């Protein structure tokens, strides 16, 4: 049992479990049009803006002289931008309606956004009393899962900036090629965990997909739902 | 000292927190009557930051259905009312003129403004100082927590009163009924205070005891300065409420 193999195979064995739900498949689904594929973009509201203040706040410590916390607040810097790509796409694919304040707390706080919502809160639960080493088995196992969402919705991100000739920055490719590269992994890769640490670290990967994959069977019941509210982006 | 006297300290540590707490000056202004009170209430749409995600504090953080302990089951019950809460926040929001016309992103630019980071975070404090504490303790945050709203709203109350009572409209989240509903306790079940007050603690209990009563206030302190520091940069966006 090589140093971190265990682990980092059992991220592996998580995210291509993870890649093959449903709402992926229909996420990638070139015959149907981009804009329905889309539908599931508001959902992302209960969660963007939360996962920036899990990288400003939770993650982060700018006062620590530990070199693994610097380098978590580095990696934290570039994810704690997003926020700013996720509200530029949504107006793009229209779906920046106006409406009254209520409403749209109402819509974050929906009861079927429940999981979508909490899961950065579930994340810095999990992640306030870990050492540095353990809280980069967070943001790995946080990255893989991530990547894998945008790795589909970028392509019907794509098509519809390619059909209209807009610069799209959060279902996009240039979001995917950033968190590629999402260092820590290297760190992982070197590191000898306790036997009580790797039995804690197993229990971080379980949580991380399980919640992620409470939030994705959210978006596809918001799908459902509501099939008539396709993307309603405009050319340039 | 005795277990009895331990706890002793800490109920008195909480009356000692709220009298300080209620010093401040954002509550001198909200009990200004010569200050017209659709000003005072110029900070209501602060509240938009923590009302919801205290519904959710109550709901999922506070609640576990499926213990057996006792003091769990109470405090499941003390949960189930203050959830209910959120909507008199949303109805009082709609009586006070604040629950404006907008763009969807320009709502989720308030709630998550840096203005309002310590409004915001409170409750996920509160939730990560709650995760992994017995029953006892989260009865400690609990009472905690609801010394220092109670401070709030009895502030909030004297202007909010005077639009309901110039406006003749029911309002429910700056109202004195909601003061009373969190004054008063659920019929059938016991007082938490009354089991803090029967509680002893040991040396360890009381040390982390003294850490939650002072991370509460402070917590709730960073918030009302958030509030006083909202209305001087929001000054001329007084409440717009309608009469009958
Ligand atoms: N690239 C994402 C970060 C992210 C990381 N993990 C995520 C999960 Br699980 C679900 C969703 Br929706 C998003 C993420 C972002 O910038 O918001
Ligand atoms: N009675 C309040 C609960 C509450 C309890 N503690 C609070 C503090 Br500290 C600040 C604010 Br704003 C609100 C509260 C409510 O129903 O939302
Ligand atoms: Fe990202
Ligand atoms: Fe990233
Ligand atoms: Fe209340
Ligand atoms: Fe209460
Ligand atoms: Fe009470």
């Amino acid at each position: 049992s090589h140093m971190m193999k265990a682990i980092l195979q059992l991220i592996l064995e998580k995210r291509q479990e993870f890649e093959k739900l449903p709402c992926f498949e229909f996420v990638r689904d070139e015959t149907i049009s981009p804009e329905e594929r889309l539908i599931l973009y508001p959902c992302i509201a209960a969660f963007a803006l939360n996962f920036r203040d899990l990288n400003r706040y939770d993650y982060r410590d700018d006062n620590s002289s530990d070199y693994y916390q610097k380098i978590i607040n580095i990696h934290t810097q570039e994810d704690a931008k997003h926020w700013e790509w996720f509200l530029n796409d949504l107006e793009l694919l229209g779906f920046d309606k106006t409406m009254r304040f209520s409403e749209a707390l109402r819509f974050v706080w929906s009861d079927d956004l429940l999981h979508t919502r909490r899961l950065c809160h579930n994340i810095a639960v999990l992640s306030h009393d870990l050492e540095p080493v353990m809280k980069m088995v967070v943001i790995e196992a946080m990255e893989t899962a991530g990547l894998v969402i945008f790795h589909a919705l970028a392509k019907p991100g794509e098509s519809i900036a390619k059909a209209t000739r807009r610069k799209y920055l959060y279902v996009a490719d240039s979001h995917v090629e950033v968190e590629t590269g999402h260092n820590i992994i290297t760190i992982l890769e070197q590191t000898q965990l306790s036997s009580e640490q790797e039995e804690k670290a197993k229990e971080i990967v379980n949580k991380v997909f399980q919640w992620s994959t409470n939030l994705i069977g959210e978006f596809e019941r918001y799908v459902k739902a509501h099939r008539s509210e396709k993307a309603q982006p405009t050319a340039a």
